[PDB]
């Protein structure tokens, strides 16, 4: 039969979906949600052979086991244990694009378990078996015996094995197929895998049983009262001393409870529903359930008889919440939302795509404590505990269909074909089956980037038909197509309109006003957070606070898709795309999250919790105007703390108590403050700290933070004339200064300062040179290659400019003397096939007091590409143990996105200046930097640097972290200027007007002396 | 034109079509009738088959009738006839001024149904004017009403011709035959005649 | 496979439906509507024998004529041909209501046609079949050979034959199944043949 090159075959004797049941036999358990002993798990050691087709595998294998397979863990992905290799492609399916065939050779992996089962449960009732994820499809033998095949590999499949089973020792034997037509409609931007992923388990239920319900809570207008309506179906055969009662619990208290036995009411000419009961409880002054205050109650639904006699028990957490969109709004208990969300796939550097508690916990904590409120299952229904964890921990979900296309040229190919109708309707009914009684699921989804075809119009409909509680979104054909109740598009950018044909990208605010348009608008994804990114993410923010009907987005996206190989030596070290052998493959492209692989965050997350905060700021003389964004919560439980400090110096500080309403302000007047004791500017900074711990944080968490510049002192206060006059030796080849026990030497012929000595000890190992280079960031790339450039990318752009090849020409280089120092005067020219891209003119004037200023001036050709930086470098001689510098901090910080960090006095270990992007890249810039402190010397001005024990020049050779080695020394770069990251998307030059390097003549001034 | 999908004998009418695992074959009846027919001017209606309730199956193919072919209105009498999986109100054997009140699916008085509160579709009965037998008394005051209501833009007369069968007796002579005349049972009878005209095309 | 019990199953190997065609090869015979010697009507007369269920139908007529088959026209109704009753209910279905399965004593009507086809339709291009209407599911094989299956009694079902025919004589073998699950979707207040 060939089921898996069959898209009108997604399944055989597969059993109907329904919300999550465990079939508990007794109420109470049922109430508090343990563990039931009519569900087991069949998790653990399994039996497991690799073959290259299933056409090689053997006949015996469905009688008994293969003695060459080898015991493994499951679930589990094959590739993750070494079987064959995972594969990251992007948008290019890994198959050859020829639907609905597949590959001859199509890696099959065995899978057999020996297990036993208790006569109790084959007396009686119907044994089922659930395979919660299988990719991508299988068949299913028991005892020797087919059962039935299955196809959706991000949904569970489950079959009745009751006349399958012995009491005893029984085998299951799955043949899980690596390709099949299921995958023309997953082919989502990941590792592409396969195998026994998601839990195994055994279901028993009783003959006559709960075989679905679904809960709703509708309001009246102003919350105090609802009505809990749960419909009920049962299986078996019906008897009139049957009976369904639904009871409602807030913690403890039973706060309603109806009974009725089955028979609905009258549906159209033949009658109603015999096999089903709805039953309606009033529940006054309801709690409501949010992201901010996840207020939950507890629906217990008991299939009895009459007498009293309990038949089994399923059940659910409620969560009293409407979700609608009214006059362009999304409301959520009538407030509009503000949705700082992220998309998150389901990835573990070990484990691949299987899932476990305590990674969905850490994932679920880290995003709450940084301040985001929603996630996007991108793209398809997740593990089931995910929606649990999101009820009860509080974030809105995007509940998506296991359905992208990409690859399709056009995108639409299979979407707009209605053969293809019942292979996309059962990934969306079957999911919406699964998940519509959670209350954290606020908006379905339709799947990802698979154009915009009749069937996503027909798929939307049935949505709305069955579930009115929710919107439906889908993004592709251009985001507002007549299937998504939201304009939901990926990297439309917030001021600049991307015009392509068809499917314009236009800006977000420019969107909204369309003619005729009327809809909210939250992007799908935005802000790649591909390497060092993020760049420009503040301008988001800043419109969706001014716009009510921008109401926020899902970044792209939370955690990088890198994986664990090991070295020769045995060390771990984090690998992407090609790096199993993989080709074609997608290279870095599988890692755009906030935070690394194993959970450590990049620095980009900072700067989302910052532009995320759910308080707002003003200052007015000597109060703070507080403002909360919270919708339902007032301010119990944070108080805000503010500090004034000079140049760092800690003036004064204090807290004081927050009390403010949802959407109000609190007024906060400061003491009036002494005035300050010496020259600079005083800097006021307020955070907001939670006293108390919750579920997710910590006492003492900090959940959002400001600072402003207040008055600032000029210092007019004459040094104090030098002790001595440097010295100048000037030889045929150097200009020379001598100062006490230090010395400097500017080379005649190059017109730099090559060497600097403090008593006999050298300090540079590379002159002091100007740069105007980065070792390209992924934002810079694109995704431009060797082998396929892009011409329009950053990168390339500077090499064919030349900038990367650029020398510097001498153009003029003196020495005077002045009074009281030694003026050293340099100009140089740096050219490429006889241009001239850069004039850099200096001066550098060394005084008495051995403090060295150094004025840069330079020019930059207007029709050269704008340089990624303007500053000078060297490599220091020695290595220090820290880095201390005033400035913003602590973490790294670009010109487009440095608006978490604070100005301040920082400190810290010389390697947490360095970003360990897996991809290498410059990094571990500080901005807005006056002072930087480094062993015995000290550097003051207005510029930004970055130091480490990597030069530009490896970085940029160099494309996997694990492989950069320290060189001799300290590699500084002090910039007077940098350009901006960018990061709206990594394909497309991202970065703002407002941050290039466009002015053509910069100036900066930096003094270096000995501290 | 209209989809072969009729489950009528279902209870409730809308059992299968409210079921998901049936939207597939569903499916198919529609969008292979549609790309079949699409092209011939005469059709100039869709119809989501008769006599299966109103299911969401229903609401799913008619949008996808309504996105690939806007030339032409969809209609769909189940389940009440002027539910959300139709453009016209269509029903079947909605008297000219008398209501039927039946729970959940009235058959309102066509001239009341087109001004219930909120409603601004047109009505054209699917079915009406049952002619079986003896039958079509009171065929004038449709027309009175059709003519004078404007949104009264008529209907589809049940029916043509009967589904009467022949049989020859022993002397090889032949009769017309209805259900049960096979030995067919259970059977109604003579509920498949229901023609203006005799079978043989001969008009009553 | 039971094909006829599932619903997840309507066809197989079937091709996509499309408005009509007759591939004319002059362009004034398509500006005319004059019949095309590219679409040949297989209408006439067939074999035909009855069996009561599909397992009662043996292995030796997919390869040749049941000696025991009568021949008979087609297009036509089996109950018109005296073969078993038709049925007339109005919205009662005339199967006991337990979808997706049908009676297991299943009135099954084969059909077989011995067939000339041309060298030239086989030397270029591609041969397909056309039924416009079987009721109310069938499989379908050529030359032996298993070509695939269809439901909807009311649309056409065409399969590609290409790699089952050879120039000369080939023989079709039809086992029509009179109830399935298509059945369901198919309780019109009409006679059941
Ligand atoms: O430059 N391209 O040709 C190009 C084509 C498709 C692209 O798709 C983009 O890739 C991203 C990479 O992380 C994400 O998968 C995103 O969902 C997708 O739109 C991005 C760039
Ligand atoms: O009286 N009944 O119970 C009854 C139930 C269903 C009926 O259905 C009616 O039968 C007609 C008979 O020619 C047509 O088939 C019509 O489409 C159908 O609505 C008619 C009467
Ligand atoms: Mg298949
Ligand atoms: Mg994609
Ligand atoms: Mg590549
Ligand atoms: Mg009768
Ligand atoms: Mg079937
Ligand atoms: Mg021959
Ligand atoms: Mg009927
Ligand atoms: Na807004
Ligand atoms: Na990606
Ligand atoms: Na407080
Ligand atoms: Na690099
Ligand atoms: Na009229
Ligand atoms: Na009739």
């Amino acid at each position: 039969r060939r089921d898996w090159e069959n898209p009108g075959v997604t399944q055989l004797n597969r059993l109907a979906a329904h919300p999550p049941f465990a079939s508990w036999r007794n109420s109470e358990e049922a109430r508090t949600d343990r563990p039931s002993q009519q569900l087991r798990s069949l998790n653990g050691e399994w039996r497991f052979a690799w073959f290259p087709a299933p056409e090689a595998v053997p006949e015996s294998w469905l009688e008994c086991d293969l003695p060459e397979a080898d015991t493994v863990v499951v679930p589990s992905n094959w590739q993750m244990h070494g079987y064959d290799a995972p594969i990251y492609t992007n948008v290019t399916y890994p198959i050859t694009v020829n639907p609905p065939f597949v590959p001859t050779e199509n890696p099959t992996g065995c899978y057999s378990l020996t297990f036993n089962v208790d006569e109790s449960w084959l007396q009686e009732g119907q044994t089922r078996i659930i395979f919660d994820g299988v990719n991508s499809a299988f068949h299913l033998w028991c005892n020797g015996r087919w059962v039935g095949y299955g196809q959706d590999s991000r949904l569970p499949s489950e079959f009745d094995l009751s006349a399958f089973l012995r009491a005893g020792e029984n085998r299951l034997a799955v043949m899980v197929l690596r390709w099949s037509d299921g995958s023309y409609l997953e082919d989502q931007d990941m590792w592409r895998m396969s195998g026994i992923f998601r839990d195994v388990s055994l279901l028993h239920k009783p003959t006559t049983q709960i075989s679905d319900f679904h809960v709703a809570t509708r309001f009246n207008d102003d919350f105090s009262r609802a009505v809990l309506e749960a419909e009920v179906q049962m299986c078996g055969e019906l008897r009139d001393y049957l009976r369904v009662t639904v009871s409602l619990w807030q913690g403890e208290t039973q706060v309603a409870s109806g009974t009725a036995p089955f028979g609905g009411e009258i549906i159209d000419e033949r009658g109603g529903y015999a096999d089903r009961v709805t039953l309606r409880l009033n529940v006054e002054n309801p709690k409501l359930w949010s992201a901010e205050i996840p207020n939950l109650y507890r629906a217990v639904v008991e299939l009895h008889t009459a007498d009293g006699t309990l038949i089994e028990a399923e059940a659910c957490d409620v969560g009293f919440r409407e979700v609608r969109i009214e006059n362009g709004l999304l409301l959520l208990n009538g407030k509009p939302l503000l949705i700082r969300g992220v998309n998150r796939h389901e990835h573990h550097p070990l484990h691949g795509q299987v899932m476990d508690e305590q990674t969905m916990v850490q994932d679920i904590l880290l995003m709450k404590q940084n301040n985001f409120n929603a996630v996007r299952c991108s793209h398809y229904p997740n593990h089931p505990l995910w929606y649990t964890l999101c009820d009860r921990y509080g974030l809105y979900v995007v509940d998506e269909a296991n359905i992208e296309t990409h690859g399709m040229v056009p995108m639409n190919r299979l979407t707009d074909d209605p053969r293809w109708l019942p292979a996309m309707s059962e990934r969306v009914t079957r999911m919406v089956q699964r998940d519509r009684n959670h209350p954290s699921v606020i908006i379905w989804s339709l799947g990802n980037e698979s154009g915009h075809g009749a069937n996503h119009d027909a798929l939307y409909r049935w949505i709305k038909s069955v579930d009115p509680s929710r919107p439906v979104q889908y993004e592709g054909g251009g985001a507002d197509t007549t299937a998504t109740d939201i304009i939901c598009p990926m990297y439309a950018r917030v001021d600049e309109d991307q015009p392509f044909p068809a499917v314009p990208k236009w800006s977000i605010k420019k969107w909204l006003s369309l003619p005729g348009e009327t809809r909210p608008l939250i992007l799908c994804q935005y802000a790649h957070a591909m390497g060092n990114s993020l760049g420009g993410f503040a301008k988001y923010w800043q419109a969706f606070r001014q716009y009510p009907r921008l109401q926020g987005g899902f970044v792209w996206d939370w955690v990088d898709q890198s994986l664990i190989k090991y070295d020769e030596n045995g060390n771990p070290w984090s690998a992407y795309g090609g790096d199993f052998g993989d080709t074609p493959n997608d290279r870095q492209f599988c890692m755009n999250g906030l935070v690394f692989a194993d959970r450590t965050p990049h620095p980009a997350l900072t700067e989302a919790k910052h532009q995320q905060q759910f308080f707002q700021f003003r200052l007015s003389g000597q109060t703070i105007e507080v403002t909360s964004e919270y919708l339902f919560r007032h301010s119990d439980n944070e108080l805000l703390h503010w500090m004034v400090a000079l140049d760092g110096k800690p003036l004064a500080s204090g807290e004081v108590p927050l009390d403010v309403a949802p959407q109000g302000k609190q007024l906060i007047e400061l003491p009036e403050l002494p005035q300050p004791e010496s020259a600079g500017q005083l800097w006021l900074t307020v955070r907001v700290v939670q006293p108390n711990a919750t579920a997710w944080s910590e006492a003492g968490h900090i959940s959002a933070w400001q600072q402003w510049r207040l008055a600032e002192n000029l210092s007019v206060t004459l040094p104090a004339a030098s002790h001595a006059i440097p010295h100048l030796t000037t030889s045929e080849m150097d200009f020379c200064i001598e100062l006490g026990n230090k010395r400097w030497q500017f080379n005649r012929q190059s017109g730099f300062l090559s060497q600097m000595w403090i008593g006999d000890k050298k300090q540079l190992l590379t002159p002091l040179r100007d740069q105007f280079t980065r070792a390209p960031l992924d934002n810079d790339i694109g995704v431009s290659e060797a082998t396929r450039i892009d011409p329009n990318a950053w990168v390339e752009r500077w090499k064919a400019a030349g900038h990367y090849q650029a020398e510097a020409a001498l153009l003029q280089c003196t020495a005077d003397t002045l009074a009281d120092a030694v003026l050293i005067t340099t100009a140089h020219a740096w050219q490429h096939q006889g241009k001239t891209l850069f004039i850099s003119r200096k001066t550098y004037r060394i005084d008495g007091s051995g403090q060295m200023a150094i004025t840069v001036d330079v020019e930059v050709a207007s029709d050269t590409p704008h340089p990624a930086r303007i500053g000078l470098n060297c490599q220091l001689a020695q290595v220090a143990e820290r880095v201390n510098w005033l400035g913003l901090g602590p973490q790294e910080n670009y010109p487009d996105r440095l608006t978490a960090a604070c100005f301040d006095r920082w400190d810290l270990p010389l390697s947490d200046m360095y970003t360990p992007y897996v991809f290498p890249s410059e990094n571990g810039l500080r901005c807005g930097t006056r002072e930087l402190n480094y062993g015995p010397h000290q550097w003051r001005g207005d510029f930004q640097f970055n130091i480490s024990r990597y030069s530009q020049q490896q970085l940029m050779e160099t494309s996997h972290r694990h492989l950069l080695h320290a060189e001799e020394g300290t590699w500084l770069n002090i910039d007077g200027f940098h350009m901006g990251i960018g990061g709206d998307d990594s394909w497309s030059p991202s970065v703002s007007a407002e941050f290039q390097l466009s002015a053509g003549r910069y100036h900066y001034q930096l003094v270096w002396c000995q501290k």
